[PDB]
């Protein structure tokens, strides 16, 4: 699984364990193992969320399988919650796109996992 | 819906209300309300287009519905037209990828919008 | 068609010549003229994979169509390749995220390829 956060909160407020704590979340809440889990955050964003420029988050989580109706809910909460804590990231202002990948439309290792 | 730029253009080249401006453009062209348009502009990147260095951009517009056939064909004369006026991009160095999400896809505030 | 890479390896350690590289490649593995070729490289980023912050990348390959089982194993043995031998990446610690993109859905020139 894939897991990508753009913000306009400075670097600076991006605390050192972020990506580690992202990490071992969602290795629980997908089921799958922390070493298959990859994670990146991108600060000091150019960009507003319904017109005004009060810090915003815009991510997505791509994965094969363990993607559908009920586990995005269960997501989100999960997530907003890391982003309210951690960035001190309104939760209405936090949008995540989900994907449910393909394993023929993943490559890795030379290969895909098809 | 979610609309992003990246772009060789400096970050000194992006007009100031440029954020407020796609917001606003965007809204009326998808009929959605602009409390949840949400823009992300990223200047001085490293890219190529055709070969060549010279101005260019790589977009995304992400929406739960009004994409389709002839909706596209209008954002993109719309946008295009922006990044002309405001950024000195060529038109024919700017490509759009157009997504139509569905409800059960997109996390908001601690749930889904399906 | 458009390739992006985004990885934590410094932008000193990118080669002169790499875009017009990846353009070139690319070219000739998808069989589109290289005029329609872009390329967007991003170094320098805060990312983890499997919880390591050991050199890594995320990419994404979209192309209207040449998209498949067989072809999307090619991409990954050579886009790999690349990432190891010019960026020093090792082919285990990447991800590429392949997408078919319908000619309806990609502006570009003030309108859509179809
Ligand atoms: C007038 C009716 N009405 C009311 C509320 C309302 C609330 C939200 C939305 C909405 C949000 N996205 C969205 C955002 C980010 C994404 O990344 C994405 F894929 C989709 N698409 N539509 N639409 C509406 C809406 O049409």
């Amino acid at each position: 699984p894939m897991f990508i956060v753009n913000t306009n909160v400075p670097r600076a407020s991006v605390p050192d364990g972020f990506l580690s704590e992202l990490t071992q979340q969602l290795a629980q809440a997908t089921g799958k193992p922390p070493q298959y889990i990859a994670v990146h955050v991108v600060p000091d964003q150019l960009m507003a969320f319904g017109g005004s420029s009060e810090p915003c988050a815009l991510c997505s989580l791509h994965s094969i399988g363990k993607i559908g109706g009920a586990q995005n809910r269960s997501y989100s909460k999960l997530l907003c919650g890391l982003l309210a804590e951690r960035l001190r990231i309104s939760p209405d202002r936090v949008y995540i796109n989900y994907y449910d990948m393909n394993a023929a439309n993943v490559g890795w290792n030379n290969s895909t996992f098809a």
